[PDB]
């Protein structure tokens, strides 16, 4: 079916559809980042918060994708399709994982209450045209 | 007659004439903004503060009015007439909803007290010359 | 997504759309109507119960196409180009209004359960034909 | 300022004018009216309801304007001239005293409430269109 | 003699005299700030903080100088002659208004202690040289 | 909007247009007034009763008539044009002023409901023309 995988945390697709396509950081950044901080907190044993299990999908969709980068380049893809099809994951499948990432790594910084001001403050941000509008995009803190 | 539609909720459209008429978002994430927080808040049955009930009569005065810029267009304006038309009715109409839709929706997202601290908040920026201003707007948070 | 305006209010806009364009009083006796009924309620300063409410919206609402008709045959207009728009507004857009100025009234006026049974006898009445009901609509 | 009398009398001068001018009886029918029920009332001394008091007030006011019109339609006024006037006045200050006669009569031989409810009754009938309607009008018992 | 109008307020002249003569609104956003707000507080009958008796005294003070200037203009001064008038009772009367009227606004929408502190920490932020010092000058909130 | 500067204090700018101009004292007498009597009151560093403050903002509000006049003379007016001008103000601007100079004192030395007291009494002895009132007016 078509089910949001935020519909459990309070969110949906339309609460990060206030984000622009161009706001997420980029992936290994990401990747580095939950490495810095929950490396043993992904692989251990502890079954905390399900924000910590939808990093462990999110990852073994990444890690599983660049197995497959790596495979079509090596075998089979000529120069001409292979650059299409890199160029076309890394704006469905890898922004969907730039979704995915973010989202959670925030919460596990901040808490799920800070991400949901966060969420609607920007928005407010976004829907504001160019002048009135502080320069000052809002963050996390 | 001539009522204000704020006058319960503490605020008036002089409230609203320290905003300019630039400062408001477009309709179109101002809808989606509701939409991503409050779709089965406004679809559903609780009566719950009517700031709710203000937004639904909102998106009537708007859903009525797309079929009607539908209407006309297909129908009966030349093009000529037509721009101004759609010009006039969103300057004054849409202008007045994006009084409407931004007044209510900063409320559900943050309270009554935050909106009316904004206003004059802000009232005071705008009053402020272009030399001895900070460049940051004050915003929601 | 759609909004019902009648929807938390026990009611629903297909449950409206049973009342022909007879049964509707026009605007300016609904503007009159609250006019002298409900001055001190819709000018008032307190959260009163959301009937007022809409009302507070639909009259603010309505004002703006009285700007608009006075705006455009001044303005842009010909005799038959405004003659096909003003007509059509006052059939399509008002008479919702004529609907929810009628609706929010009663409901001030008489309570929305007793509008509920109000209309829903109505409706039996308008259900049925002509040759299998009273002449005589519900009324009350 | 310009005051309306209806308002400490649990009443709008609005509802006054809510109801169809023609509704209003013939002013030499609502004298006499007064004179058949309340002649004792409106010659004695006594403090009562000040309902009785505006009676007293009108009557004054009206015999003078009678004076008038009897004064400049002997003297000076040619007579295509004085006809737009005597028109005038009845259209204009006999209808506020049709006004208020009327009120005040009505409430002395009802009741206060019983009046506002006979506003309300018989001004949303007319309001109504002929069919779906109470066949016949309001009245008093 | 040569009373302070600040003097029981916790402020002088010298308080204000950190603050340029450019940082201060235009009047008639500052007339419509408090018409926005403090219409019916000003001429209520409430003797609300003295603050509310200061604005009374201070619109006066602008509500006769409109009549002065549309004296002068339509009778007496040449143009030559006005032009300097009226650029002088706007450097040295409505300066003094604009010394007046943003001061109490201020302590009705903020109190009187966001007031005190608002003062010195500007002049902290006017005392430093043009390097070392934020962009953002200190405002309201 | 308009701002009656005698609203809330029991009192109205209308009832203070029934004082002809020779009622009231001059400016320099008032400017004295409050400088013999209240000097530590007005210097004073108190939040004291706001017929104080009125009187507070009333004299720095004529500073700048002193600042004006000594202005355009010196620097732009002749004689005529400055003569029309400083009249004019003189008898318009400053005789609110000296409506609010003696309104106010009279307030902190006898109590506004006396200066009220006083000045209805004093209304009825000018409403009334001089062959049916007392050849002396009110006083205290």
């Amino acid at each position: 079916m078509d089910i949001d995988p935020y519909k459990e945390f309070g969110s949906s697709y339309q609460l990060l559809n206030f984000l622009p396509l161009d706001f997420f950081p980029d992936l290994n950044a990401l990747v580095d980042t939950a490495t810095a901080l929950y490396e043993e907190e992904l692989t251990g044993r502890e079954h905390c918060s399900p924000h910590h299990t939808a990093i462990r999908q999110a990852l073994v969709c990444w890690d599983e994708l660049t197995k497959l980068i790596a495979w079509m380049s090596s075998n089979i893809t000529s120069e001409q399709v292979r650059t299409i099809i890199v160029n076309h994951v890394n704006d469905t499948w890898g922004l969907k994982v730039r979704q995915s990432l973010w989202f959670h790594l925030s919460c596990l910084t901040f808490g799920q209450h800070t991400v949901q001001e966060f969420l609607v403050s920007f928005g407010v941000w976004i829907r504001t045209p160019a002048p009135y509008r502080p320069p000052n995009a809002p963050i996390l803190s």
